[PDB]
């Protein structure tokens, strides 16, 4: 797999 | 798989 | 699969 | 906000 | 904010 | 903010 | 902020 | 796998 | 801030 | 695997 630009902001 | 630009903002 | 631009805003 | 259980599977 | 259980799987 | 259990698997 | 259990596996 | 740009901000 | 259990595995 | 730019800010 590829994961690019995964953002989690609280 | 590919994941690109997954955003989670609280 | 491909996932591109999945946004979850609370 | 609250975010609980946000799943993204490719 | 609160973020709990945010999963991204490629 | 609080962030608890944020998982990113490629 | 608090961050608890943030996992990134390639 | 590849992981590029995974951001978690509390 | 507090950071507890942040794992990055390649 | 490759991991590039994984940021966790509390």
């Amino acid at each position: 797999g590829v994961v690019h630009g995964v953002t989690t902001v609280a």
